[PDB]
RNA sequence: AAAA
């Protein structure tokens, strides 16, 4: 353990996780990691998130998290001298991006003009630069996987990338099946949310719509949700009426748009790696679960969350869109750090001032039907 | 001007606005304020927001905003030296709280151990400490008004703390009129959202409920909303049925709870000054306006936003509570700064696990019916 | 407390 990595622990874990893995990628030496943290951050389990994201091996690296006062500059510098008494280390690498300005400046005054030390700073959205001894800039490109990102936030997640239909079908599914049958799709939405149908698919995996009683379809109490209309729209999308699973119904009522968005990202977006894209994702931190439609990590390590609303047209759509904007911004601002971009994708045309102004102030990128 | 105040401009304007007004309050000298900013912040109008909150006499203080690279440490140092060559200033005061770490440590190294300079740092939520020349701590208590807080964020707002009823009435309004008439209030809620009733109040200020025909009351299509039931509940609250205003209906359908929360804060809360309490305020930044029920600034200068939901009972209530939590978190995390506490007040008893877990993860303090 |  002849190389030590000194990092300051604060709310944003990415600057530390990104930096540490990068040094691991360039210099594959075994190291000891010194995380300078505080009582406040250790209560939020921040240094632990740093460990689990990189999930090194006990042999390869040693982690030590030491405590200091985040606001006493002289205490942070004094704790550093006591630790580096008659130092045996051959390479001292210091990343002053984390912590408070007090914590960073305190560590900086101790390590500046030190004989065996490299000092780095990571400006957000820019390439990592070292400040001492030589002023240099390094590219932080493709350094992090998606799993490493969410692990740094203490997030557990599951996803299902299985699509009911393939990319070639999803490129034309709107023009061929959706546009001319939106009233029939509204009937299936009523079917999907009907008390009986939602509970029977808890009991059976497939369902034969031909052998379903007719009374069950009228109990839905929606004009479009007739037995003939529902069987017809199932056939329009190319499903086997004898073997209908809940996944197929979810596809018709808008699940197609999520798969269209998901596959478009995997196949057309070149600044994102296909392996870092997830569909129908569910996150959990502190036993709080949220479902995000499509999330991905681009080559620049910025996280992108997309809320997919197939159609939000009509005035009852503006009520749905405003809730989607609030829901999206609430989730992303609380669960994720500062390096995220919010998106709302829709096939309907958003031409009303209030959602557009709300989105611009929230920072939510909208990709309208005009841009799809 | 013989005193200069150097501040770094960044996302958070409160630490600069707080500090500058404090030094003005302590020394009362005419001074020049040098705002060290960047291209990125001047696009967000940050230095403009800072000046505006203070609004000092043009004669008594002069502002100069100079630009730098937030990530170039040597460039920020050079702009400082060129500016202070043969400086005429007797007192140079430096507040390194703003800006990036690069900007902060650069400003620190330029002024550290230089004569006629005081260096300050403002840790969030603690007393302001100066680091040079003498280590000292100062109290930032009752330093900021509510108006100064919202002005520092570029927010336009209007409010009238006018209540339909007074504190003496709003204490006990629940026990005397609301608790035993919850079904009658639901009819009035249905009445408030009826197309006819909401539109006539667009044209007329008073309404005579005695000459409204019953056919208008059954068009509401709510079991409780009979003409006698609505006349009954209006008189229970003490309103004149011959001339009922929109304020009176809005009061019954939960507006009473906003006034109760507002007045309780003004009369019972020990850490907040009544002049820093606002009711039914509507904010606007960019071109997006939202309405907040009760917001106030406590004597510690932390802003408190309250979402008042009178009742969230039943399955139809959880959807309102779930939406209120997203909406609250979305606004305060996007429109306000780092030093805010979010609250949701309700008369109902919240025991459901998921909303409590959501609120705790969002950081939303909930005060249910247990704590009136 | 990657621009309290
Ligand atoms: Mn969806
Ligand atoms: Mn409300």
């Amino acid at each position: 353990k002849e190389t030590i990595l000194v990092n300051l622990v604060s709310e944003q874990t990415i600057p530390n996780v990104q930096f540490i893995k990068w040094y691991f990628n360039k210099k594959q030496t075994p190291m000891k990691i010194l995380l300078v943290s505080t009582k406040e951050m250790e209560q939020k389990e921040k240094s632990l998130f740093i460990k689990n994201a990189l999930h090194f091996s006990d042999s390869f690296v040693e982690w030590e998290t030491i405590h200091t006062d985040g606001n006493d500059i002289s205490k942070t510098e004094n704790i550093l001298t006591d630790y580096f008494r008659d130092n045996e280390y051959k390479n001292i690498i210091v990343n002053i991006t984390g912590g408070t300005k007090i914590m960073s400046l305190a560590a900086f005054d101790f390590f500046n003009n030190k004989p065996n030390t490299e000092i780095f700073y990571q400006p957000i959205g820019k390439e990592l630069q070292e400040l001492y001894p030589n002023k240099q800039k390094y590219d932080m490109f493709e350094v992090l996987s998606l799993k490493e990102y969410l692990d740094a936030h203490g997030i557990s997640y599951k996803y299902d990338n299985e699509c009911v239909k393939d990319w070639n079908y999803n490129k034309t599914v709107y023009d061929l099946c959706v546009a001319d049958n939106r009233e029939l799709i509204k009937g299936m939405i009523a079917l999907q949310n009907n008390s009986y149908f939602n509970n029977v698919y808890k009991r059976k995996d497939f369902l034969d719509f031909t052998q379903i009683e007719e009374e069950k379809f009228i109990a839905i109490n929606h004009p479009a949700a007739t037995k003939e209309n529902m069987i017809k729209i199932l056939q329009i999308f190319g499903f086997d009426v004898s073997r209908i699973e809940h996944k197929h119904i979810r596809y018709i009522t808008g699940g197609w748009f999520e798969e269209y968005v998901y596959q478009k990202i995997c196949n057309e977006y070149h600044n994102v790696d296909e392996k870092n894209v997830a569909l129908n994702v569910t996150i959990q931190k502190g036993n709080d679960k949220n479902e995000l439609d499509v999330i991905y990590l681009d080559k620049d390590n910025k996280l992108h969350v997309i809320e997919c609303k197939s159609f939000v047209d009509g005035n009852e759509g503006n009520r749905v869109l405003n809730d989607a904007l609030y829901k999206l911004q609430a989730i992303i601002k609380s669960k994720f750090g500062l390096y995220v971009k919010q998106h709302l994708y829709t096939k309907s045309i958003i031409e009303k001032e209030t959602p557009l102004n709300r989105a611009k102030e929230f920072g939510i990128d909208i990709k309208d039907g005009t841009q799809l």
